[PDB]
Formats: structure tokens, C-alpha cells, sequence
């Protein structure tokens, strides 16, 4: 545990023996910034310090440089003295700073940049008879001439050190190759109700200002790091798109019981540029493309544990805290043998039970998971699996002791207006009344009427795409009023429907419009092996989908993602306490890089 | 487990099928009775076994409070995977109870109603 | 004018809104209701002006077989031009009576409930 002195001076060298003795408890390391005037004699220094070799004590000339004179000067100085301290910075305590030494420009220079990256003890040392003999000074300390003072503990900001590294450690350079990031800050700091108090996780409030006011920057793509440690939600996800090829489909292939029951031979066709399509491609493509995986090879047992464990691993390594899966548990019935949908139902949630549980045993990240009952349309294809996947979802939710649960039922499928909402708005009143959740996927392609029987028909909460919204100005306003959450996959609509950039392509991703209109919206990620995108590259993808987008509209959507889950109040407490905590870490230790 | 057993030492045994009652309530939670029919729904969906699940039934007070001019919508839900149903419309009812517990609710079977002997 | 004033002072305001309440007679001439409603479909139309209307109150009923369903054939009007509702189901009413309530009149808001406990 060592303290680093850091100091400068213009015409008072001699401002560092005095700083010296600051605190009885002993000083460690010292070390000086100084131009290239000539005035300046360091042997005085050299031989105060030589009586303690244990103190290391280093001199940094200011290359090329004397004085300040005008701006270029200034900020050659300005830049050098920046860099100095973020060499000489200690990796993991704050340093001791006195700035008494030097005229105006480099005290204030030296003070902001304290403030900036932080000092543990910031003070300005105070000398009534500015001594210039040796032994003047332990004269004053005898009597205590000598008076320090500070203005206090001055934290700075925490993880903004590996700077260190993004800029390599140069001496030989000049002013011709600065870094204008600082100058960029400056610029960003007050350059922009709109975001000021839309703060989602009050504690967002406590971060020094730099950041309060970096969230407000537009969202840039290489914006990664901090998004992938970002915790996020993702609450449309399809089972039956996990794995589609390569690693993951051999793994869940190898894991099968039987591998003479499954095929080796057929694999789906490569796109070009995949996920960034270049051409908008139709829906029948998009499911043939997830035909290697779903009910043809998700029969087995041992296949359907693969898959569930596989999905909730890639999940936890994508730092998501909460999600929600879609599975269709008739759809990998299998009666020869034996294997009812509700059995498949049950091992998916003693699956998943088990394995958050073992997760949270070793007190590690875990993802809580809770399941989606997909009532798929079936355009004709015997219309009683309705009721039969809406019994099984009552009497999952019924079953009730567990921590990994069933929350709600999903309809969709063969989104065209022949299989549209209006027609099984009857059979909902006793998934509805027993207690469990809806939710409609429809207006990807659908009237803007649809929505409105969704909505006041079966009361869903929640509403799949809808990404013509735009063109229903009453839509619109009834759905805010309502606070009715609009999960949308962005890289599934882009390579569907196409936005631009895209080429050939007028049409803007409704996003931002949504945003600032109130919609609650939630980003999701629909089917992660047939798009080839997760949850973070979903969120990445906006700043090319949506241009001018900033790095808080995030924040709000996950801030919106936790309000729209179908989750009991306690657990939204505890999720709002541990989602806001980790976010606040997160933003201390983002921007370092 | 027990009429396989009978069965396996080729000595006469009894099969026999479960009815899922629809307890009458009409006080609280009166999601019970959608519960009940689809877990009557999801017992039946096991196909495998000797011993099985069949039909409900709508039993209970039989009153005027609890006919069958109530559910009927729900159970166009347990009609359409294709199970039967038992009402109880037999003591203490009137004809058109017995005429639209046959008609609405299309009870495959009917209990008591010793009375019908007045209607015709 | 009121608001305007206060405003033009710079001090400090309270905004208000109004909500047209529905006639609280179920004896009578039952056109009332309709009256009411259609006169609130009118009024949020003004558009202009600090003050609006921005919701009806749908007290009217006496907690008795009327519940709040019974009136439900005319409010498919009102959700489908945008305005919003309040429901009184106080005083002494079912949870029956206020779920029915909820999910037919959709209300945004709901009067009163106090033994909301005795149904989880
Ligand atoms: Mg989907």
C-alpha cells in the first residue's frame, strides 16, 4: 500500500519537500511534472530525497516545452500532463495530489484532471514565508508555520484507467499526435424532458456527472463491450430455433438417445452475408432455415435435455438476468413411446428447475427462466390442440410448487388474416379466469384491426411485432394508455421485412418512434440459431437500424422489459433491486474501455 | 398396477375407468370448475394405459342456480377433444332443466331424474 | 381561464381535468346513459384548451343483480374513440362483481373494493 505524490511547478520548485510531510504516517512515492524551463534546479530535490533512498522520486520534463504562451502551448501541455498521470497512476489506490506549485494554468489543469480520474486525498499546501533555504522549512514544521489544507475526499470517477493500454505508453511523440477524447468528453458533457428525467433505476442517479451525461451520447457500434456485460431480458425466444447448425447442432445431434432415429444429411442452405442480409427474404425461408432442428430431431429425451441445457448455458453467458422461452410441448409429443406432451412439459421444467438450481447453489450468475405455452394456430390440423394446449397450460400453472414456472400461453402462426385473432376469442375465458397470462403475435402483415380485437378480445398483454403500428394513430393511443408491452426481434424483422440501411430499401426501423411515442417496448430475440444473433448483437444492430439512437433509450427498454413480464410483485422487486445494482456497476466499469 | 396384477394370474378382474366430478361450488372461485375440466383434458390426453379417463361429470346441487344454462361455452372446450359427459339434473328440477342439459350441454349420459314421467 | 391566469403569473398551478360521471339512476328513462356517453365523445373533441375531458365514471349501479355488465352494450363506443373509464365497484359488492367489471368495461382505474382480500 503506497501513495503516489504527484506535483508540478512554475517557479516554486521547492513546493515538494514541504508536501513531503503531509501526513506523519510517512509518504512513499513522489513524483514531479515540470516543462523545460531552465530555471528550474532538480539537484535541491535530488539531495532533500537522497537522506530517504526508500522514497522513489521521479522527474518528468515536459519535452519541447517551457511555458504556456498561447493555445497551442497550452494544450501540448495540457495533453502531456494527462498523459503523465495516467502512467504514473497507482492500478489500484488513488494517489495523494498537491497542485500549490505553478501559476494558474496548471493548478486548474491539474485539479480537473484530479477531479476527473480521481485522488484519495486532493490538498494545496499553504506557506506563509515561502522558504527558499533547506532549513527554513523543518523550522516551520518545529513551530508548525507550515499549514496544509484540503477541501475533502474526492473519488473521481472509478474505471476509467485502461486508458493506460488503449494508448500505448509513448514518450517519444509530439503535438502533431494527441488523443482528442478528453476535448471529445468536453464536448459531450453539456452539448445536449426528453432524457432527463426518463432515468430508469434511480440509483442511475449516483454516478459523477461525466456519466450522467455519457448515457445521453448516441450509441455507437463499437458499443459491444459494454452491452455484452450489460444484464438484459429477453422475452420472446423460441425453443425450436436454438441450435440450427454447426457446434451446437453436433452437440444436441451426439446427445440423442438414439442416433440411428436422426438424420445426418440435410443441412440448411447457406445465405450470403448472414445475419446481415443483403436481400429481404420471405417467411418460408426463414422457418426451412430452422428445418434441421424442431420436432424432426427434438423427439428424443436425451435431445430435448441437450437442447434445454445448451439454450440456458448460451443464455447465462449472455449476461441475461431474466428470460422467457416459447416451446411447443405437442409439437415433440411422441405417444409410441409414451412421451405425452405434458411429459415433455415436465421435464423442460425439472430441467430448467434443476438447473438454475445448481447455479445459484455455487452462489454464481444464473438466468431465470420461466416458459411460454405456444398455442399454435394449426389452420385447420385438428382445431381441438387449442383446447388441448390451453388445458395443459391451466393445469402446468395449477401444478404451482417450483421456482422455474409457467406464466402465460402464446398464439401465433400462419400470421396471415385467414388465422387471425377473431376467431377463438371464446375459448380464452377460462385460461383468463383460472389466472394465467396472454399474449397475440399479429401485425407483422395484418390489418390494423386485428390488434384492437387482440388487445379488447382476449386482453392480451402483450403484442408480437406489430410493426405497422406506425399507420394507426388510435392504435397508438390506445395501446400507450393501456400499457400494453410490444415484444419485437430486430435482426428477425430486418432480414423479413428489411430496413434500411438496406439496399433497395426506403422503409426505417418504427423504433425510436416507438420509444419516444411511450410504447413499451421490449427487444427480443425470437429464433437465436435460425437469425444467428443473440440478445446482445439484437441490441447492437440499433445503431445501424435506428441512427441517432443514444445509450439510455437501452436502459428504458430494459427498464420497460422488466415492467411487461408476466411476474409476481415481490420478484419484480427483487429483480428491479439486483437489475439496478448490476446496471450501476456496470456503467462505473464500462467506459474504461 | 391392480387390474394388471388380476389379469397376469388369469383369474376375473374388474376394469375400470375414472370420471373427473365437476364439483358444484357457485360460491368462490369459480375457476375450479375450468381447472377441473382441464385437468380432466390433460388426464385423458395420457392415451397410455389399461385404466383411463373417459367423461365428466356435472354433479353437485342440481338447483336452479347451478343448470346448465351457465358453462356451456367452456364446454364446447372438453366437446371438442372428443370425451363425454355426465350430468345430474334429478332431484329438486323442473322439465327444461333435464330438456336444455340434454340440448346445451349434450350430456352423453343422465343421472336420476325420477320425474320424467310428467313430461312427455 | 383559471389555469391560464395562474400560469400567466408564474406561480405555482394545479392542473385539472374533468371525468363526466354516468347517471347513478337505474330507475327511470334509461336513455340517460347513452345520453351521458355520447355527450363525453363530443366534449373530447374540443381539442383546444389546458382543461379536457379525458374519462367517464361508470358509478351508477346499486350493487344489486344490475352488477356492471348489464349496461355493457354500450360501451363499445368510448374504448373504440379513445377515451377511458372508472368503475365504482364499491360499496357492497362480489369479487364476482368487480372482475366482471374489469373485464368487460376494461377500466382503467376502480373505485373503492376495500375487502378485495378474501379473493387472492
Ligand atoms: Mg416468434
Amino acid at each position: 500500500m503506497s501513495r503516489v505524490l504527484l506535483c508540478s511547478a512554475g517557479h516554486s520548485s521547492m513546493v515538494v519537500p514541504e508536501a513531503f510531510h503531509a501526513v506523519p504516517e510517512g509518504f512513499e512515492e513522489v513524483h514531479v511534472f515540470t516543462t523545460d524551463s531552465e530555471k528550474f534546479n532538480p539537484v535541491v530535490l535530488n539531495d532533500f530525497f537522497h537522506s530517504l533512498p526508500n522514497v522513489r522520486f521521479s522527474i518528468t520534463k515536459c519535452h519541447g516545452l517551457a511555458d504556456i504562451l498561447n493555445e497551442r502551448d497550452f494544450e501540448f501541455y495540457q495533453e502531456m500532463l494527462w498523459q503523465w498521470y495516467l502512467t504514473k497512476m497507482p492500478d489500484n489506490e488513488l494517489p495523494y495530489v498537491c497542485l500549490s506549485g505553478g501559476i494558474k494554468s496548471m493548478s486548474a489543469s491539474l485539479q480537473k484532471a484530479a477531479t476527473l480520474f480521481g485522488a484519495q486525498s486532493v490538498f494545496h499546501v499553504l506557506a506563509d514565508n515561502n522558504p527558499r533555504n533547506i532549513e527554513e522549512m523543518f523550522d516551520a514544521l518545529q513551530k508548525g508555520q507550515i499549514h496544509f489544507i484540503e477541501m475533502g475526499y474526492e473519488p473521481g470517477w472509478a474505471a476509467l484507467r485502461r486508458l493506460k493500454k488503449i494508448l500505448p505508453i509513448n514518450e517519444g511523440c509530439s503535438r502533431d499526435n494527441f488523443k482528442p477524447l478528453i476535448s471529445k468528453s468536453i464536448e459531450e458533457i453539456l452539448s445536449n424532458t426528453g432524457k432527463s428525467n426518463q432515468l430508469p433505476f434511480p440509483s442511475l442517479a449516483i454516478l459523477p456527472p461525466i456519466a450522467q451525461q455519457w448515457l445521453q451520447l448516441p450509441l455507437s457500434a463499437n458499443d459491444g463491450a459494454w452491452i455484452q456485460n450489460l444484464p438484459k431480458v429477453d422475452l420472446h425466444c423460441h425453443l425450436g430455433g436454438f441450435a440450427t447448425s454447426g457446434s451446437l447442432l453436433d452437440q444436441v445431434r451426439g446427445a440423442a438417445s438414439e442416433p440411428d432415429l436422426i438424420d445426418r444429411t440435410f443441412s440448411p442452405q447457406e445465405i450470403a452475408g448472414w445475419p446481415r442480409s443483403h436481400k429481404s427474404i420471405s417467411l418460408d425461408k426463414y422457418m426451412e432455415l430452422g428445418n434441421a432442428n424442431g420436432s424432426k430431431l427434438l423427439k428424443d429425451k436425451g435431445c430435448l435435455i441437450r437442447q434445454v441445457e445448451l439454450l440456458y448455458q448460451s443464455l447465462v453467458n449472455d449476461n441475461v438476468a431474466y428470460a422467457e422461452i416459447r416451446c411447443s410441448p405437442n409439437n415433440y409429443a411422441d405417444k409410441n413411446k409414451n412421451r405425452s406432451a405434458w411429459v415433455v412439459l415436465q421435464d423442460i421444467n425439472d430441467t430448467f428447475t434443476r438447473l438454475i438450481t445448481e447455479a445459484k447453489q455455487k452462489n454464481q450468475f444464473y438466468c431465470h427462466v420461466n416458459l411460454l405455452v405456444i398455442a399454435s394456430r394449426k389452420f385447420s390440423g385438428d382445431l381441438s390442440d387449442i383446447s388441448k394446449h390451453l388445458a395443459l397450460a391451466i393445469t402446468a400453472m395449477q401444478q404451482g410448487e417450483g421456482v422455474c414456472r409457467i406464466v402465460g400461453v402464446d398464439l401465433a402462426g400462419f400470421e396471415n388474416k385467414e388465422t387471425r385473432a377473431s376467431y377463438y376469442e371464446h375459448d380464452f375465458k377460462a385460461v383468463h379466469r383460472c389466472g394465467l397470462a396472454v399474449t397475440a403475435h399479429a401485425g407483422e402483415n395484418d390489418d390494423p384491426e386485428g390488434i384492437w380485437q387482440a388487445v379488447y378480445s382476449l386482453h392480451a398483454r402483450r403484442l408480437g411485432h406489430a410493426l405497422n403500428l406506425l399507420e394507426a394513430p388510435d392504435l397508438m393511443r390506445t395501446v400507450i394508455e393501456r400499457k400494453i408491452g410490444v415484444e419485437m426481434c430486430p435482426y428477425a424483422n430486418y432480414q423479413i421485412k428489411g430496413f434500411a440501411p438496406m439496399p433497395n430499401f426506403s422503409a426505417l426501423y418504427p423504433l425510436k418512434k416507438y420509444l419516444e411515442a411511450g410504447i413499451l417496448v421490449s427487444v427480443n430475440t425470437d429464433n437465436i440459431g435460425i437469425s444467428g444473433a443473440n440478445l446482445s448483437e439484437n441490441l447492437l444492430i440499433l445503431a445501424d437500424l435506428c441512427p441517432g439512437i443514444s445509450r439510455m433509450d437501452v436502459l428504458t427498454i430494459i427498464r420497460n422489459s422488466i415492467e411487461t413480464a408476466f411476474i409476481s410483485h415481490d420478484f419484480r422487486m427483487e429483480l428491479l433491486k439486483f437489475f439496478d445494482r448490476k446496471i450501476y456497476d456496470v456503467c462505473l466499469i464500462s467506459i474504461k474501455n
